């Protein structure tokens, strides 16, 4: 995998970690659709709105399954740790037109 998951259902706004890399789900869009990042860096996604959101890379992104986030509700967080070097192309999965990418060099 490219990828580890430090919790695999979502968790408060509030504990986002130090050193959190975030990207806020505000106006029914990723507002950092393109963020860069190293490899080892946590990336937290929070969901400011009252629709629910995710984060859904498909079957070879991430991993050799498809890594479909868990739903966040209104200020509620998701995150992953990216451990190898690449483009990894994301979409929020009742949202399919709600498209990001994380690039980790
Ligand atoms: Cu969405």
């Amino acid at each position: 995998d490219k990828a580890t998951i430090p919790s695999e259902s979502p968790f408060a706004a509030a504990e986002v970690a130090d050193g959190a890399i975030v990207v806020d789900i505000a106006k029914m869009k990723y507002e950092t659709p393109e963020l860069h990042v190293k490899v080892g860096d946590t990336v937290t996604w929070i969901n400011r709105e009252a629709m629910p959101h995710n984060v859904h890379f498909v079957a070879g992104v991430l991993g050799e399954a498809a890594l479909k986030g868990p739903m966040m509700k209104k200020e509620q967080a998701y995150s992953l740790t990216f451990t190898e070097a690449g483009t990894y192309d994301y979409h929020c999965t009742p949202h399919p037109f709600q498209r990001g990418k994380v690039v980790v060099e």
